[PDB]
């Protein structure tokens, strides 16, 4: 990435917000952490080093052993998830005056994310804070095939979406380890068990899974992994080969719709493609890494619904001077909304914590029913809507049993895909809607 090739310490004056590009080598420790985390405490400035997962958190916590820190006495670091600082900046509990912000994988799209870049960037413009964000793929990638540590060779390919009975060769023939990027956990099932059927070991990473099974990819003992767009966010696989669908399932919300859809499968941001990439081309000392692509890139994202839900984070994160926060300069042209026009009133904004918290709905869902004036405990919202916001499963219309007795047909008032789109999916907001949590 075009980012800072180092850390120097003039990046810990006021004001200043500095991309740092990541080109992690073949080595197991990451060295520029622990470097920044001592430059911190030279400098007396309260830190916080923001992770993307909560794996990479605890990398992180291992590699810092000797160095006060606080993983989230009179430390002046702490160590903690990009959503676990979002988390706490929406509730009434005091955050620390962090002088200095530290964004591991800065590129990262969730909406939490999106939003900690925000109150960061506010900060920074204040002259309250000084940010580094460490990514390879800052806003505004274009170039899906940056420069490397080591060569790529770069190779367009019919890449499978199915089980195969015959051909792909090229796939089960390779002795190395293969990384295999593609759009929808079910999709990578039927892949998985197509290559375990020809007696491949196969890791299934994704959001769901990736705490327990990440720790499995350490070990030599595997053949493929088959990754959603997660381990875009710091995987580092022992591997030398990756292949890429070049496809993703994304919610999106559509100019002044009134609902949340999914698109795809549908091609990748280059943001995203160049980070599948850099899985691979590490070791200086390696040539012949491979990355297998399968169809183009887009720069078209302003339909995905995490800008939005950014934004609906945003406007919430109530600053002690009363300055309403903007987010990240160059994804300021990713919303249309003015300032602070999602802003919850007091009772609204606690009910929208406890859905995003304990209800586990989406933000624009959560958004939607707190503005509205419903209570935490009140799911006549889930009831109450409009015909075509009837919810169906497996072709019929589901019936709840309320928990005040009457048995009704889930329809609700806003309608968000992500949260009837599977199996899981269902069964999590019909137990929301019965009031089982």
């Amino acid at each position: 990435g075009p980012g800072s090739e180092a850390f120097t310490p003039d990046m810990l004056k006021k004001r200043r917000l500095t991309i740092l590009d990541l080109h992690p080598g073949a080595g197991k420790t990451r060295r520029v952490i622990p470097q920044i985390v001592r430059e911190c405490v030279k400098a007396r400035l309260r830190t916080v080093i923001l992770a993307p997962t909560r794996v990479v958190a605890a990398e992180m916590a291992e590699a810092l052993r000797g160095l006060p820190i606080r993983y989230q006495g009179n430390e002046i670091v702490d160590v903690m998830c990009h959503a676990t600082l979002t988390q706490r900046l929406l509730t009434p509990a005091k955050v620390p005056n962090y002088n200095v912000f530290v964004m591991d994988e800065a590129h990262f799209t969730d909406p939490a994310s999106i939003a900690a870049r925000g109150y960061i960037s506010t900060k920074v413009e204040l002259g309250e804070a000084a940010a580094i964000f460490m990514t390879a793929t800052p806003p505004g990638t274009t170039d899906p095939f940056p420069d490397s540590n080591a060569p790529i060779i770069d190779q367009e390919a019919e890449i499978p979406d199915r089980a195969w009975n015959s051909g792909f060769e090229w796939i089960t023939e390779y002795t190395g380890k293969t990384v295999w990027f593609v759009p929808s956990v079910r999709m990578g099932n039927e892949i998985a068990m197509c290559l375990t059927k020809a007696g491949k070991k196969v890791i299934q990473l994704n959001r769901k899974s990736y705490d327990s099974e990440y720790q499995k990819c350490k070990g030599n003992d595997w053949d493929f992994v088959i990754t959603t767009d997660i381990s875009e966010m710091g995987a580092n696989f022992g591997a030398h080969r990756v292949i890429d669908s070049r496809k993703c399932v994304k919610p999106v919300i559509l100019d002044g719709d009134d609902r949340v859809l999914m698109n795809g499968p549908a091609p990748i941001t280059p943001a995203s493609a160049a980070q599948r990439r850099g899985r691979i081309g590490r070791d200086p000392t390696q040539s012949g890494d491979e990355y297998f692509y399968g169809g183009p890139t887009t720069t078209d994202d302003t339909g995905h619904a995490h800008w939005i839900e950014a934004k609906i984070l945003l406007d919430n994160i109530q600053l002690q001077n009363g300055l309403v926060a903007q987010l990240y300069g160059p994804e300021r042209d990713k919303v249309f909304t003015t300032d602070g026009e999602y802003r919850l009133r007091s009772e609204q904004k606690k009910n929208f914590v406890e859905f995003l918290r304990t209800g586990d709905l989406p933000v624009w869902l959560s958004y939607k029913v707190a503005e509205a004036g419903y209570a935490y405990t009140d799911r006549r919202w889930c009831f109450d809507g409009p015909a075509n916001n009837t919810i169906l499963e497996d072709n019929n219309e589901v019936e709840i049993w309320t928990r005040q007795g009457e048995k009704r047909i889930l329809r609700p008032r806003w309608s968000d895909a992500r949260v009837y789109c599977d199996n899981q999916a269902l069964r999590s907001f019909k137990e929301f809607a019965a009031g089982k949590r």
